[PDB]
């Protein structure tokens, strides 16, 4: 797919059998999802955004399907404005910026 | 060019004669730059993201050169930790997301 940026690059992701909307974000190093229950243990992580830092819970080896493309990696869960798909998962699905 | 996401998508921009390094961010609706002096009248604006909201100065119709490509648009100036090139200018240089 080729996605133009006249609108927000929102896609549907499936995680835990649920469909959610997520923002393809090249300016995000990590993938940060809104509050939800993920399996296993979690480790602590502090991430800095535009307004400062927030504490998130990191889960490893989580399966997440982005537009029919399966990816397995680190997902952070916390008080985020929207579900964000960062570079860690963007590289797994073969996403690039072109101009 | 084609830019991979293994590393942060940083590019050189020229604004007001000054050369700066900025991030090509598809998740950003706007373009926000670190504190600097731009000519003209500005308007106070409040923008938010991870960590909360920050107060910025809104300058309209500013010309920026992103890798030679010229683009005109609104640029917000404020306490951002990284210079961000958002969707408002990314569209002007024909930037697209592919996978
Ligand atoms: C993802 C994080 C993990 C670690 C960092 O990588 C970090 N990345 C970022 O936060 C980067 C900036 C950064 C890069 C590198 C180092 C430090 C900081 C910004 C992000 O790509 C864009 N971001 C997405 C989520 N957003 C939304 O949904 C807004 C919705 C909304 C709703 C109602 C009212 N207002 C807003 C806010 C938006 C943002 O910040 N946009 C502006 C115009 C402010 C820049």
């Amino acid at each position: 797919p080729q996605i133009t940026l006249w609108q927000r690059p929102l896609v549907t992701i499936k995680i835990g059998g649920q469909l959610k909307e997520a923002l393809l974000d090249t300016g995000a190093d990590d993938t940060v999802l809104e509050e939800m229950s993920l399996p296993g243990r979690w480790k602590p992580k502090m991430i800095g955004g535009i307004g400062g830092f927030i504490k998130v819970r990191q889960y490893d080896q989580i399966l997440i399907e982005i537009c029919g493309h399966k990816a397995i990696g680190t997902v952070l869960v916390g008080p985020t404005p929207v579900n964000i798909i960062g570079r860690n998962l963007l590289t797994q699905i073969g996403c690039t910026l072109n101009f």
